[PDB]
C-alpha cells in the first residue's frame, strides 16, 4: 500500500523553504490532487533537523480537524522524504490581505473566529504551532482556512520576526501564549492591512515588540481593537485564551465574537472578500 513517486504526476512548485519544497501532484490512479512536501534526507542530516522533521510528521499525524492540513501518506526513496498533504486551491491568506488591502468587519470576525477554533483544537491536544502567520494559513476551494507549516511545532509534556512574542526574546521560552500573541498580530494585520510591529531590520522589530511599540489606526474597529489589546499583552500570563485567564471560553465570549456561532463554523458559507 506504500505509494511511490511513480504513482503521481508531479506539477508546479507551490512553495520553497530551506529544508523542503512543496509541489502539486496528481495521483494517477485516483485523479486526486495533493500538495506533496519533499524533503532531502542529506540536507536534514547535515543540519541536524531529524528531530524537527520527525516531530513535524508526528504532529501532522495527530491532526484531524477541518481548519488544519491533513497528512494522507508518507513515503521515501533513496534521496527524499515525501509527505502527502491537503491541497488548498486558493493559496495563502497573505495573498488575499495584500490583494484587497484590508478586511471589513464581517470578514475579519469570520476568519479570526476560524483561527480561534483551530487554535482551541490545537492547544487542547497540547500542541503549539510557534510560527503562526498569514503565509502559513491557507484557504481551500470553499475559502475556509487550512493551517499548515508544522516544521517548528512543539508538543508539551524563534519563528518569524514580526510575530515573535516578548517572552521568546527574554527567557527563550515557548508555550501556548506565543500562539495567542501571533493571533493578536494577525487580527491587527487583517484590519490594518499590515502587521503591528514593523521596522528597518530584525533587531529594530524585536525592540518594538518588547517595548510594545505599536499604534492603532483611528478607523480600527473598536471591539477588534479591544481584543488585540488583550492578546498583545507583554505578560504571557495575562493574555485572553491562556490557562491563567481560564482558557478559550472567555476568548470566544469577547464582544467582537458576539454574532459568531462557534459550533459549526466550517459548514457556514464564508463571506465574500471585498
Ligand atoms: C495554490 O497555492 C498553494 C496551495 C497549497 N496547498 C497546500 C499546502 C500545504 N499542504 N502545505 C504547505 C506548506 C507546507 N510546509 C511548509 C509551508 O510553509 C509555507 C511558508 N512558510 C514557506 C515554505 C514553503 C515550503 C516549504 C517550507 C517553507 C507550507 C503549502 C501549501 C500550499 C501553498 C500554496 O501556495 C503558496
Amino acid at each position: 500500500r506504500k505509494k511511490r513517486p511513480e504513482d503521481f504526476k508531479f506539477g508546479k512548485i507551490l512553495g520553497e523553504g530551506s529544508f523542503s519544497t512543496v509541489v502539486l501532484a496528481r495521483e494517477l490512479a485516483t485523479s486526486r490532487e495533493y500538495a506533496i512536501k519533499i524533503l532531502e534526507k542529506r540536507h536534514i542530516i547535515k543540519e541536524n533537523k531529524v528531530p524537527y522533521v520527525t516531530r513535524e510528521r508526528d504532529v501532522m499525524s495527530r491532526l484531524d480537524h477541518p481548519f488544519f492540513v491533513k497528512l494522507y501518506f508518507t513515503f521515501q526513496d533513496d534521496e527524499k522524504l515525501y509527505f502527502g498533504l491537503s491541497y488548498a486551491k486558493n493559496g495563502e491568506l497573505l495573498k488575499y490581505i495584500r490583494k484587497i488591502g484590508s478586511f471589513d468587519e464581517t470578514c475579519t470576525r469570520f476568519y479570526t473566529a476560524e483561527i480561534v477554533s483551530a487554535l482551541e483544537y490545537l492547544h487542547g491536544k497540547g500542541i503549539i504551532h510557534r510560527d503562526l502567520k498569514p503565509e502559513n494559513i491557507l484557504l481551500n476551494e470553499d475559502m475556509h482556512i487550512q493551517i499548515t507549516d508544522f516544521g517548528t511545532a512543539k508538543v508539551l509534556s524563534v519563528g518569524t520576526a514580526q510575530y515573535v512574542s516578548p517572552e521568546l526574546l527574554t527567557e527563550k521560552s515557548a508555550c501556548k501564549s506565543s500562539d495567542l500573541w501571533a493571533l493578536g498580530c494577525i487580527i491587527y494585520q487583517l484590519v490594518a492591512g499590515l502587521p503591528p510591529f514593523r521596522a528597518g531590520n530584525e533587531y529594530l522589530i524585536f525592540q518594538k515588540i518588547i517595548k510594545l511599540e505599536y499604534d492603532f489606526p483611528e478607523k480600527f474597529f473598536p471591539k477588534a481593537r479591544d481584543l488585540v489589546e488583550k492578546l498583545l499583552v507583554l505578560d504571557a500570563t495575562k493574555r485572553l485564551g491562556c490557562e491563567e485567564m481560564e482558557g478559550y471560553g472567555p476568548l470566544k465570549a469577547h464582544p467582537f465574537f458576539e454574532s459568531v456561532t462557534w459550533e459549526n463554523l466550517h459548514q457556514q458559507t464564508p463571506p465574500k472578500l471585498t
